């Protein structure tokens, strides 16, 4: 819990970023007399305020005061490419010289669809929106509509966007899908809350690993509970791959041998343009052919955009192709069991928790299992290694989560180990 | 009507003919999406044409065929396909970096240039679509007043999760909705006596867009501004489509100011795109700082691409002025149509504002979506497929949305070919 001391260093660690950014700190308060709190993206905000970047190139950025950071964030796994990658670059061009928004079909949708349909495995037919959080309404959408049924089990510290937040319970904002929640690998009390339910769920809807939630992967024992489940009971299971899809060539589902019935996607795949999917069995994505009796309405004016189809096609045939996921997985691995005996020698109550390229900090030695287990941990220290490791030019995200980009090279990993150590050293009299 | 039937079947037939290397693309793109179709509103039948490439106000398609594009993306295709204005916004936004994780300066510089424009808007967010911003101003409205119940009207269409344009859609999210009829003051009325006290929100488009360019009638909007003040609900217009009709939307044109607006289509120049804004202290629930604040994510929200091609979109290209001359030349636009379907004695009319318009097979009232619904639909389809073989795209369902690029020789075709349809049709009509 809490402690004056912690405090009281994170408050020097504060003063220390405000003196150091002034121009950063000045943009903040422009910015709030056109957006509320100066801020469009919620995640974004810190206090004492944001840095605002100028300019970066691979997997480099510089802020406004002149300070040059290793962008280990990526975009929350969107940036899979780096800043400048040639390759997305030449999809931009070609894109221009197809045409800007030709409000028609073009053969790119179909190209791009098809890529996607062969890098996942259980996903036969599917559609593009323009968000993460687009893709997970309309699969509960499609839940609903098809089995006509109201109940949603999900899972407390889950997050499915912006309509569709349980990262700390139910909050006001969300959609007003009838919700339970469960807790994140509990299988005994999943059981009872399906034995409940289990007749009126639409959809259980889950990701196979948490991510805005802490980086904590889905035991075998919880997924096969809800696969079987899910069937036993006719509720689709919804696998939300939006940031686990990266893990392997076939994201979490090719890891596992299990199969959901829908399966949702964002982030990197439409090349870093604005990018989400829905797709699945072929029996429940049929229902939105528009030349079928009935036909599920899915429109939005940007699915098919061109900059996306033409990204995220090069994504993920030219870039990140299987064994380009299956090395960046593995090369994440071995940076993340870098990371744990680092803390293990130095005797440090901290972990990296995660999968493959994504992991996060917690300041904790409990098995991190739950959304109970991330929020027990020490959120005073994971605040001040924010900042530590601002200091040390390496970026990350505000609640310790790093994303490793494609452009992340072995200096950068070198220097967020070293860095790391350096925090241990430095603060080893708030670490008791 | 069965001679009307065969018109279409011929009609249908001949489009077949004309486009087999479209008709391949369909067979190949059924196998990965369902329908080979990946947005609803593009498909029609015998099956959608497949377009290779396009010029400022023109595209040609996958078996050489070359158009007008007067459908401009349903409104956000303002700038026609290759505006150099937006294509050195995006080369600027390539120098910047992208996915850099973080806030830029540009950011700011478009909701300056969003709130500046907008005289309801003091303090404005970006979403990736029109349907995201009308989600989050439902979210804001039960979540200020903690009510539950949301007026919208049939014939509305707010985004794939709020689609009310044949009534309720089994998809949508689940809202409590309750409809009313578009401009009917004495049935809304009604609804508002008995749903007052739970209402959240009316919902409602200073235009029905995909619903008809159904212009809303003042008496109607003046009911919905002065009973959502009296029961406490959030009155919110929605103007993705609506606007561009002036500088300040439709709401600077009425002096009618909504508690929320959203927008949407052109305003990110071209670019993913939507937005919801409004009054200062609802949208101060969103100050990240802020005691209970509300959270709103969002991966691509502040995307450089779209930050940076909607302040030159905004400030560069649709200027309040240009916003003006649009308008003015739509109107011209509309009343010469008007003109030609009343000189010829034709049965049919379009309805819209500025440079939005749709044809209807009635020349009754077009006032709401019954009224669009009980116009001859088959007349419709025959006249799509006739613009089509006069080298004019619009919609199928008959709605054109003038961009920047569209000029005299353009308009001069659109007029052309209305007259010749309503010349070799004039069996049917
Ligand atoms: C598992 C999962 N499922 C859905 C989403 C929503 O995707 P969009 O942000 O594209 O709508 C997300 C988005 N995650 C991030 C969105 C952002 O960077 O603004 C935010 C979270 C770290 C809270 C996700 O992680
Ligand atoms: C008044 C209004 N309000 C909200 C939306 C939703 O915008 P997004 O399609 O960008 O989600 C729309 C979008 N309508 C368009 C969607 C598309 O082109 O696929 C076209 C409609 C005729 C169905 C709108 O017209």
């Amino acid at each position: 819990s809490d402690t004056a001391e912690k405090a009281q260093a994170i408050a020097a660690a504060r003063n220390t970023f405000a003196r150091d950014n002034p121009v950063s700190a000045g943009h903040h308060e422009r910015a709030r007399r056109s957006m509320p709190g100066g801020n469009t993206r919620s995640i974004l905000f810190h206090r004492p305020f944001p840095l605002v970047i100028a300019q970066g190139t691979g997997s480099r950025f510089q802020d406004v005061d002149g300070h040059a950071y290793v962008n280990f964030l990526g975009e929350y796994t969107a940036g899979l490419f780096g800043h400048s990658h040639p390759v997305i670059r030449a999809a931009v061009e070609r894109a221009l010289a197809v045409g800007l928004n030709l409000s028609t079909q073009t053969e790119n949708e179909a190209l791009f669809a098809e890529a996607v349909c062969d890098r996942f495995p259980s996903i036969d037919l599917v559609r593009f929106t323009n968000s993460g959080t687009e893709a997970n309404l309309m699969a509960l959408a499609t839940a609903t509509a098809i089995t006509g049924r109201k109940t949603v089990l999900a899972f407390d510290g889950g997050y499915h966007g912006g309509l569709l937040n349980f990262a700390s319970g139910h909050a006001p904002t969300n959609a007003p899908y009838h919700v339970v929640l469960g807790v994140y690998n509990d299988v005994e009390g999943t059981a009872d809350l399906l034995k409940r339910h289990g007749h009126d769920c639409a959809a259980i809807l889950v990701e196979p690993m948490l991510g805005a939630g802490g980086c904590v992967p889905a035991e075998r024992a919880f997924l096969d509970l809800l696969r079987a489940e899910a069937s036993r009971c006719g509720a689709l299971l919804i696998f939300d791959e939006v940031m686990t899809s990266r893990l392997s060539g076939g994201g979490a589902q090719e890891m596992l041998g299990i199969s959901a019935d829908l399966t949702t996607l964002g982030k990197y795949i439409g090349g870093g343009m604005s990018f989400g999917a829905f797709g699945g069995r072929r029996d429940l994505m049929e229902r939105f052919d528009p030349a079928r009796d009935g036909a599920f309405a899915h429109a939005g004016t940007f699915n098919n955009n061109i900059l996306t189809m033409s990204a995220g096609h090069a994504a993920l045939t030219q870039i990140y192709t299987r064994q380009a996921a299956s090395d960046l997985s593995a090369s994440g691995d071995r940076f993340r069991a870098n990371l744990n005996r680092i803390a293990v020698e130095n005797q440090a109550p901290l972990q990296f928790t995660g999968l493959g390229s994504l992991g996060t900090i917690h300041f904790s030695r409990a098995p991190i299992r739950s959304a109970g287990d991330v929020r027990a941990a020490d959120q005073q220290l994971k605040e001040l290694f924010f900042f530590h490791m601002l200091r040390k030019g390496i970026y990350l995200a505000p609640r310790g989560m790093y994303a490793l980009s494609l452009e992340i090279a072995d200096a950068g990993r070198d220097a967020f180990a070293e860095a790391l150590a350096d925090f241990i050293g430095e603060q080893r009299a708030l670490l008791m």
